């Protein structure tokens, strides 16, 4: 399975968001959509909320050409797990996306950016097409944490083909950083693309997933208990 950390499409720029969805996701997607900007979202199953409580956000996200990929169910340190536990950690997210969206993800980003040969083998065995890292960090989860003004200023010097790490669980990333940096990046000539598109893989959203069955209706299996 290939590991990617940089776009290849001239002029592209990938805004990426980990650990979501969260209570600010509708705001964040509204801001992206109003600018025709596409985000890449590496979601959790049970971490900062249960993925099934976010089904409506996920469906809006899915149908608006945003890229949805796995960040594992529980946000585990994957270098610490057995093959089986990692298969389970991925599987649970696949299951939720199958129930809510009808599809399986084909990509993932490891929690903490930590991975090893076992992770890569599990991904290969489960049909994944890539492990997505990044090449610039917003710093929105550093501690102590930079100000929004500092983060925005960092973005003024991130170059073309950046894959930028952000976390949708941070209110200031959603409400201050991203509304400021979308115009900065678009006005200087960058095209705010999903990761697969900026890698020269497909720009068709249907190519980022495997269709499994029709989307389900909410029932009592839509739970993280
Ligand atoms: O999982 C992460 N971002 O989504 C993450 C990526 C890179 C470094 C980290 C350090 C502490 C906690 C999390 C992370
Ligand atoms: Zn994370």
């Amino acid at each position: 399975v290939p590991v990617y950390d940089t776009c290849t499409v001239p002029g592209s720029f990938a805004l990426t968001f980990d650990d979501g969805p969260y209570g600010f996701s509708t705001r964040l997607d509204s801001t992206l959509n109003a600018a025709n900007a596409k985000g890449s979202f590496f979601i959790n199953g049970q971490n900062w909320g249960c993925i099934y409580d976010y089904a409506d956000v996920l469906l809006e996200r899915f149908n608006n050409g945003h890229f949805i990929a796995s960040h594992t169910w529980s946000h585990v340190h994957m270098n610490q797990g057995t093959y089986e536990q990692l298969s389970h950690q991925l599987e649970l997210v696949e299951q939720a996306m199958i129930r809510i969206l009808g599809v399986k993800p084909l990509y993932m980003r490891p929690p903490y950016g930590e991975y090893n040969d076992v992770v890569l083998q599990v991904l290969r065995d489960r049909g994944y097409k890539g492990l997505i890292m990044w090449n610039q960090d917003s710093g929105d989860t550093f501690t102590p944490t930079p100000s929004s003004a500092q983060i925005i200023d960092s973005y003024r010097s991130f170059p073309e083909k950046t894959i930028s790490l952000n976390h949708e669980i941070k209110d200031f990333t959603v409400d201050q950083v991203i509304p400021a940096v979308i115009p900065i990046l678009q006005q200087k000539g960058f095209s705010l693309q999903t990761v697969p598109e900026c890698l020269g893989l497909s720009s068709d959203p249907a190519d980022w997933y495997v269709r499994v069955q029709e989307p389900g209706t909410r029932d009592d299996s839509w739970t993280c208990e």
